[PDB]
RNA sequence: ACUCUGGUUUCUCUUCAGAUCGCAUAAAUCUUUCGCACUAAAGAUUUCCGUGGAGAGGAACAACUCUGAGUCCAAUUUUUUGAGGCCUUGCUUUGGCAAGGCUA
């Protein structure tokens, strides 16, 4: 109301202090979708 | 149910495309804005990767699949009948016509 091959930390966004945004609770849609290439038995695992 | 067009594939040449021409994303030049410009935004122009529409030429085989075109009802409800004969009046194009009353 009022050379550097690599990237810095403080180029970084989502830096935010809310409850709601850091823990955004991602789907698991009916326990049949699964997220693409992190492995089936550790997202079985995860869920 | 009988016949006549139109093929597919590949190569080359010439035109049009601001259509997500490309369900992906390059490089150069100029101007402006700030940093102090690879770690940066905007505008304009240009170069390369290669593509869709149309037309023309070539040559390897299939010729009529497809796209077209030329080529069983008689019995209510319609097409298997209620059909034909008589009289009066206006005109008779003296053949009969129009209206009404009849018999079947």
């Amino acid at each position: 109301y009022l050379f550097v091959f690599e990237w810095d930390a403080s180029e970084d966004t989502s830096i935010d202090y809310n409850p709601l945004y850091k823990e955004r609770h991602q789907v698991q849609l009916l326990g049949r979708g699964f997220i693409a290439g992190i492995d089936l038995k550790q997202q079985k695992r995860e869920q």
